[PDB]
């Protein structure tokens, strides 16, 4: 047996959960109830249970889409709270973890000897005894490692019964005003959802201060007036009208902006010199070949806004070639070195880019840039220490990004009964330019209705401690039926922080279906793939175009900015 079952006796029977706003609005005057839940917590009948986290940064940071905020909820003491474990003392998670006939057993194995009767599960009859609901009969609770990705932080699995036994004033919405992010007036009454983008930002910063509450670390955020003093200082100097004066198209030519980084350079350490033994990390070649990218980006995309102008800056790769500080930064000086390489980064930008009527004068590039910078680094764990990567198989390399999978990528239909099943693959940077970076937009997959089914509330997107937002969408077609996430603020794939992607899924008895002539065609979707975005999209190329078996490929279509892993669906 992999995994194992163990009561524990937690110090603070204190658990949190990350709630939408018309959740956070209902649990405010009322208990948890089942029925008031869409999903009961999983389309999976054996997990359907209420799901909260061992701190409120684990809560906070599994919020995936419209945040509300985290609540505090104080569970009774007479709960046996059941610490699901591998036997593998090396190996702190296991798939068996996720599994609902392993963890019968395991929790069988441990009631035998604990005077607790449960039913005489089999993989034959399991389907008449659900887990969750079943450990509700006996005050049992679950605590479970939250994914393979994420082994030191835990969830506690409630059963719907006891979940609708704590009293009220054991449900905290109010002692914290942070921990709410929503006020009512940002909401539709209607879809109580945010009305607009703004309201949207504002969630979006409570939501990440919460998360941090610094776990994050460096607050790129605390030097935004510095950075904006600093570039306004350096168009105001005579020596540098050339700059500040500056219409018309885009300068890309090396030689040109080479002389622009050897004039910039030398300003911005004068005007906020770096502590002693601090050099800058600023490089010329990735400066020019990154300004480059924005003057490019800027013409594509035609900026009519200073925030448009900041959101496409965002999304530009090579931006950790250009600023040094992507993956580490000299402790010695952090402020400094942030303060000093934005602002480089923003400068260079201002150099290159057309100078569009709708942003201003290339001065306000500069500012939109830099706030854009800013966004992508604040999302980064600067000066903590370096994660060890998940290993990975089967990789598939394109402009110096890389998707594999963590584990197995086959969706077993039937292990041993239909249910809740999942893969997970990562997103990272080739180690061969090991300061290259490139934006995490989108990422799909394919389904089948009935038979493959993506679960919404269970995908996760994950990098360290700030949350990961997305919107999932159900696509319209049927060549082939998918699905994709959308992230919603700059996500940067770096090399010390890959970004791991877990799709899960329902499968049924329909998955796979015997007496087809194709023995390939036994299993739904056919010529299975999960593919992920880092660059433009390629005009009548979409998600789709690439989940297709029909699709070409990066070899016929190089300029392609997607990576397609295929994986394989069996019935047991
Ligand atoms: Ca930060």
């Amino acid at each position: 047996e992999n995994i194992q079952v163990a009561e524990i006796t937690p110090s603070t029977r204190i658990v949190y959960r990350g709630v939408s706003p018309a959740e956070f609005i209902y649990l405010e005057g009322n208990k948890f109830s089942r029925a008031q839940s869409p999903t009961q917590g999983n389309d999976d009948p054996q997990w359907k249970a209420l799901y909260t986290g061992s701190d409120a940064n684990v809560s906070s940071r599994n919020i995936t889409d419209n945040p509300g905020g985290v609540v505090k909820i104080e569970y009774p003491s007479d709960w046996k709270v059941l610490e699901i474990t591998s036997t593998t003392p090396s190996q702190k998670w296991h798939n068996d973890m996720g599994e609902a006939w392993p963890v019968w057993r395991a929790v069988k194995k441990w009631a035998a000897s604990n005077q607790v009767d449960l039913p005489d599960v089999t993989a034959s009859n399991i389907d008449d005894y659900l887990l969750l609901d079943e450990l509700g009969k006996k005050k049992i609770i679950l605590k479970k490692p939250i994914g393979e990705d994420d082994v030191s932080s835990h969830e506690f699995i409630i059963p719907w019964k006891m979940a609708e036994t704590v009293a009220q004033n054991k449900i905290d919405s109010t002692s914290d005003p942070a921990a709410k992010f929503f006020t009512p007036d940002d909401l539709d009454s209607t879809t109580k959802q945010p009305k607009d983008q703004a309201a949207v930002r504002r969630i979006l910063k409570k939501w990440d201060a919460y998360s941090c509450k610094s776990l994050c670390g460096i607050n790129v955020a605390a030097y935004k007036a510095d950075i904006e003093k600093l570039i306004k200082d350096v168009y105001e100097d005579p020596n540098f009208s050339d700059l500040k004066n500056r219409t018309g198209g885009p300068q890309k030519d090396k030689d040109t902006l080479k002389g622009y980084y050897e004039r910039l350079k030398p300003k911005v350490e004068t005007l906020r010199p770096l502590k002693a033994g601090v050099s800058s990390a600023v490089g010329a070649a990735g400066a020019i070949s990154w300004a480059i990218g924005v003057a490019d980006a800027f013409t594509s995309e035609n900026v009519s806004s200073f925030d448009k102008a900041a959101a496409v800056t965002a999304i530009v790769p090579g931006l950790g070639e250009c600023v040094g500080i992507a993956n580490a930064i000299d402790k010695r000086d952090p402020e400094g070195l942030i303060i000093n390489t934005i602002s480089m980064a923003a400068l260079m930008a201002s150099a290159a880019v057309p100078v569009l009527a709708p942003i201003g004068v290339a001065l306000d590039a500069g500012l939109a840039a830099a706030q854009g910078v800013a966004t992508v680094l604040e999302y980064l764990e600067i000066g903590q220490p370096a994660r060890t990567p998940l290993p990975v198989s089967s990789p598939k390399t394109h402009k110096g990004v890389t998707a594999a999978w963590v584990g197995s990528e086959r969706i077993i239909a039937h292990r041993p009964r239909p249910g809740m099943r999942q893969h997970i693959f990562s997103v990272s940077i080739d180690s061969s330019k090991p300061e290259y970076t490139a934006p995490l937009i989108e990422v799909a997959g394919v389904r089948a209705d009935g038979k493959l089914d993506p679960s919404p509330e269970w995908i996760r997107i994950r990098q360290n401690h700030y949350p990961i937002p997305f919107r999932f969408e159900k696509l319209s077609g049927d060549s082939p039926y998918a699905f994709r996430c959308v992230l919603l603020r700059p996500t940067t794939i770096t090399r010390t922080e890959p970004v791991y992607v877990t799709f899960a899924y329902m499968t049924s008895d329909m998955t796979c279906r015997t007496g087809e002539s194709d023995p390939n065609k036994a299993c739904s979707p056919n010529n299975p793939a999960i593919a992920v975005r880092f660059g433009s999209l390629v005009k009548n190329e979409d998600e789709r175009s690439v989940l297709a078996v029909t699709w070409p490929g990066p070899s016929i279509r190089p300029e392609t900015n997607w990576i397609k892993l295929p994986y394989s669906i069996h019935p047991y």
